[PDB]
């Protein structure tokens, strides 16, 4: 089902969902690939992360207006680290309004990002204040809590069974949880359970670093999680 463009994959999920597949190329590292979303919402496309790059992003944007051709209304971003948030500036040249976790937006010039131009910010039971996230139609944000990174935000799409984890979920056969750099070694597998509670019916589960999987992604990264923090 991934149809190649350029040097990107796209994957449909849903009538109005595709997956956006990008890979690194630094010299010094593996193509790593990093997976977002595309969600046309009526007459209107809505972004979950950018590329890696400018260029990469600005390759999906025009993806998108060939094969959708609608105006990119928005898009949200899920946390400051290069493969989410390296396409700032491009999705900015466009015109599009973006936005992100404002904890995401004061580590950007830290992390080497380029901040959203809108922040977000949480209720105490982890869904978004509604007054920050103004049309955001089917994308249900959620704070899981801190994981992957302290800003790491995850999206539900409503009207499907879609939910997307970003970097805070691993695939259900997954070696390891990555990149741990930055990550809550304490709160990860709580943040996790949470991701999975948010989004109770999701039966498709979307992460950047893997093909769609069951709610065992979910299971399977917050028991690792346990186990490293148990270490
Ligand atoms: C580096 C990237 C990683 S680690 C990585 C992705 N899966 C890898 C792997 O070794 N597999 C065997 C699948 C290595 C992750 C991550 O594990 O979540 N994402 C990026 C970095 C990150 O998101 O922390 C970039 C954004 O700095
Ligand atoms: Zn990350
Ligand atoms: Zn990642």
């Amino acid at each position: 089902g991934d149809q190649r463009f350029g040097d990107l994959v796209f994957r449909q999920l849903a009538p109005n969902v595709w997956q956006h597949t990008s890979y690194l190329d630094m010299p010094g590292f593996g193509a790593v690939a990093s997976n977002g979303l595309i969600v046309r919402d009526g007459g209107r496309v809505l972004v979950v992360d950018t590329a890696w790059t400018d260029d990469q992003t600005a390759q999906i944007l025009n993806w998108i207006k060939q094969e959708i051709n609608l105006p990119v209304a928005l898009a949200v971003v899920t946390h400051a680290h290069q493969d989410k948030m390296g396409g700032m500036d491009a999705l900015h040249a466009a015109g599009i309004a973006t936005y992100a976790n404002a904890l995401s937006n004061q580590l950007a010039p830290q992390e080497g990002m380029v901040a959203a131009q809108h922040s977000l910010t949480f209720a105490a039971n982890g869904w978004v204040e509604p007054a920050t996230a103004p049309n955001f139609g089917p994308l249900k944000v959620f704070y899981p809590g801190p994981g992957h990174t302290s800003d790491n935000i995850t999206v539900g799409i409503d009207g499907t069974d879609i939910a997307f984890g970003g970097c805070l979920i691993k695939d259900s056969k997954a070696k390891s949880l990555g990149n741990l750099g930055d990550a809550d070694t304490e709160h990860y597998a709580a943040s996790a359970r949470a991701f999975g509670a948010a989004f109770p019916k999701a039966s498709m589960i979307v992460m950047s670093h893997s093909a769609p999987d069951s709610r065992a992604a979910i299971t399977h990264t917050a028991r690792m999680a346990d186990k490293l923090r148990l270490v």
